[PDB]
């Protein structure tokens, strides 16, 4: 006996994410069954109190299953509960202290203006392709230290690894995928080694020399974290990039407040991150039998929690529904919650700024080419802008390297 | 010193309920600033909570300032404080019993059949002009007991009266609204005169013969009173129609279950009030300086109860911007709530039901002509549809009568 009105979803179906129903399909969710199970069986937390609930509690709501809902763990920080995982982040911590992320103030900056400068003078442009999707990869290649032709191959092994772990049945598909990851591995290693004999100041360097607690990473270790780190620092903020300056283009009158006045800008940042919430879910693996918010939960279930659904409960933000850049709190969990709380999230709102106080600067009268819809890429796990035309008066590349 | 998004809106001015901007401009008083003050300092209650507060205290929200923001009160019910409208009510309730209101059934299905018998060999209408709005207006005739021709007379003077009432600072415009209050006055004592001689089952003469405590009410307050409910039985019912149906030829799954299973239809006629909360606001008077839902609110000032606000209201529905005719529990308050509670609200159930059941009956693949917004009445007090051209499939009329 469902009630009419309940939605009939696949919540690893990335169209779900993509369509257009999601917001209705969570206000559902949240208001009637706020630990709700789709149409698979597949349970997933709504609730901003249901999210917090469960990453305050991995000791229940475990990350070693894997944080995707039908793969396993990989060897990486993210698939770790504490201790291990603790020490793990300790030392990839090292490569994200505040002075690092503060020290990359200029070459981000720079990097910005040259994305800038490549259409400026045109007048429109594709808002994802030109600025929101090139900016996080190079700030990645940058920090590892790679050429931008290694930066390339990198971050492709980075998807095909993606893409081959959501799908490897066919022998084919199996074999394809350990083809790349043999690839991966041994360009890595070959970097690190070098690493190790001749130190520079990026990320391989950094993470060959971090110890804690007498500990050390191995060769190995820098691998997969560096393969988490390609995954987790690309895509997520290119979309918070394209999507929230969409928000910003739509609201004439913020967008004109940012325009004349710069510190109302990291507000906006914030909202920018609640509002497209480009990681739509993690999962955790029941440790316990427990009743959850409502939902009879059995240990060794894996549970979605639901990030964007979170980001507006009403319950918490009052009117999620309203993007405004001058909300004020906003303890939204664009990032997570808790002990695996975004790793990159400094840098991440860093490349924010430092893009959008160019765009603003630089595009002033930045609008839509036009005002239909956005359309997404179908994803069920990081998902935003596929494409967004834009246009402004154009003006004179800085062209900075003269 | 206001915030960036603060809404900069007028309450009294029609266009805030007609344009489309309302529920947006809602939701940020409700999170932001529950009882707010608009753009020339008139107060609001936006919550369910302050809405009903508001109600149950009566003492402190008095109502014979008069309900509208920019009129004195009027000498009829819905302008009285207890006990004087407890007595005027229960005199009124004779006209309204669950009796009188059940012996209409046959006589409200018959009109109801009449109307779509006028549209449906057409196969296209316009449902607000053919349908919603022709329905409350000859309930209330056939409830007086007069011919169509003083009905309309009847209802084209309240019309003006609220006209001239809204608007009534200059010369001429003071003398056209006494020479319709005249000529109304005129009409009516004279109905009652002939009902008191010569006694009906009408409401008039159910009205002369009311007893409470023992008093009756005189022809004047018969007067009065009629003018209340000739007012308020028509526009309303029509908007709950209309923009009730709305909403279920955009809910296509919701429609078809309707069409399948009329035991669905008390709910849709619930959720159809809530949605579309007719009656905008009603206005209260401070008795007393009293720091309400955090506004200093001041004696004498009055205060719009915004009943769409609270009937949108997250924090008591849960997923109110889902329109959902399962919606259970549903204690929305499109019919206010308290010693005020609409004394049509069963009345004006009955008709929605009627109508909506011979609607889903005979014209069981109705749909919008397309799907743009319906354009809104602007108006400051009670709102809805202006239009709403509809489309079916041809059937033939049943010609009761015949
Ligand atoms: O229902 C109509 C018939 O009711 C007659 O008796 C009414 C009584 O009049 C009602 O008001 C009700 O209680 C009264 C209460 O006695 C009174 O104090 C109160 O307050 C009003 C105040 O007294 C007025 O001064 C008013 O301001 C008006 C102003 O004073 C005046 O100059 C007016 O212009 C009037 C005009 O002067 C008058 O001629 C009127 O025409 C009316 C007829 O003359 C009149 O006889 C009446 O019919 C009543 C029967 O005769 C009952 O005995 O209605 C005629 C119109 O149909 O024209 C203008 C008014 O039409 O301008 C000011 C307003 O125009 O201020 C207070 C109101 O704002 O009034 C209450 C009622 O509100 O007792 C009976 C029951 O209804
Ligand atoms: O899923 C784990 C599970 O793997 C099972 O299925 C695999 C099969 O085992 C494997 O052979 C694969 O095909 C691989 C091939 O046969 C390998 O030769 C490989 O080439 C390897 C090279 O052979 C190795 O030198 C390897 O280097 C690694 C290094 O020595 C070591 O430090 C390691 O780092 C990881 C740890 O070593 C390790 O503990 C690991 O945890 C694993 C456990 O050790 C396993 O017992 C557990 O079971 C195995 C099954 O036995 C096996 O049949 O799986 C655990 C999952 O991790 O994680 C550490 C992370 O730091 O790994 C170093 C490399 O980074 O790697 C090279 C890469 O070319 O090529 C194939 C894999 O690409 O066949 C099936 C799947 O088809
Ligand atoms: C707007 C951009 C980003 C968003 C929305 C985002 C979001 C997230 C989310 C939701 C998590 C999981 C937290 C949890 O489950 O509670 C996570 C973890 C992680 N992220 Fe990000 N991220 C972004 C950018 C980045 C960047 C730039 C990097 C690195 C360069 C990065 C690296 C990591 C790492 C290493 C983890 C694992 C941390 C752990 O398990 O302790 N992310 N991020
Ligand atoms: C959808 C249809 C209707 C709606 C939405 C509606 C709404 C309302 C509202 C909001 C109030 C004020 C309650 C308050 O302030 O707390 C009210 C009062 C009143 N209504 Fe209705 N109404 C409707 C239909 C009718 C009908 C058919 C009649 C019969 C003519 C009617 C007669 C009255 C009367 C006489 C009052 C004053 C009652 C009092 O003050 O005690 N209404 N209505």
């Amino acid at each position: 006996t469902q009630m009419l009105t309940r939605p009939d979803v696949d919540l690893v179906n990335g169209m779900f994410y993509a369509d257009g129903g999601a917001r209705e399909a969570y206000r559902w969710m949240r208001a009637n069954e706020p630990v709700f199970r789709d149409r698979n069986g597949l349970a997933a937390a709504t609730t901003y109190q249901a999210v917090l609930d469960a990453e305050r509690n991995p000791e229940l709501f475990s990350s070693t299953g894997g944080i995707r809902p039908d793969q396993p763990g990989m060897p990486y920080m993210i698939d770790m509960d504490d201790p291990q995982h603790l020490l793990r982040r300790k030392l990839v911590n090292a490569g994200f202290t505040r002075k690092r992320v503060m020290d990359k103030v200029d070459s981000i900056g720079r990097l910005c203006d040259t994305l800038i400068d490549a259409v400026c003078e045109r007048g429109e442009c594709d808002f994802v392709r030109d600025i929101a999707a090139p900016l996080p990869m190079a700030v990645i290649g940058d920090m590892l230290g790679v050429l931008p032709t290694e930066r390339d191959m990198l971050l492709k092994w980075s998807d095909d690894l993606v893409c081959g772990l959501s799908s490897h049945v066919d022998e084919a598909a199996i074999q394809k995928l350990m083809d790349t990851f043999a690839a991966y591995t041994e360009f890595t290693k070959d970097v690190i080694t070098k690493r190790r004999a001749e130190p520079t100041d990026d990320l391989f360097s950094v993470l060959v020399n971090s110890e804690v607690e007498g500990q050390r990473m191995s060769d190995d270790e820098i691998v997969f974290e560096t393969l988490l780190i390609l995954i987790g620092g690309d895509e997520t903020t290119r979309h918070t990039l394209s999507g929230g300056t969409e928000q910003l283009l739509r609201h004439r009158d913020q967008w004109d407040a940012l325009v004349a006045d710069v510190d109302l800008l990291p507000g906006a940042i914030e909202e920018m991150l609640r509002w497209t919430s480009p990681v739509k879910n993690m999962c955790r693996t029941l440790t316990a039998d427990t009743v959850f918010h409502g939902t009879e939960l059995r240990a060794g279930e894996k549970i979605m929690l639901m990030f964007e659904s979170a980001n507006f409960d009403e319950s918490v933000f009052g009117d999620p529904d309203n993007f405004r850049i001058d909300r004020n709190p906003n303890s939204h969990v664009a990032f997570g919650f808790g002990t695996h709380f975004c790793l990159g999230n400094q840098l991440a709102r860093l490349e924010l700024r430092l893009m959008t106080e160019r765009v603003l600067r630089r595009l002033p009268d930045l609008r839509l080419a036009d005002d239909a819809p956005v359309p997404l890429r179908p994803a069920n796990f990081v998902s935003g802008p596929e494409s967004m035309p834009v246009v402004f008066t154009p003006s004179a590349p800085v062209l900075a390297h003269h």
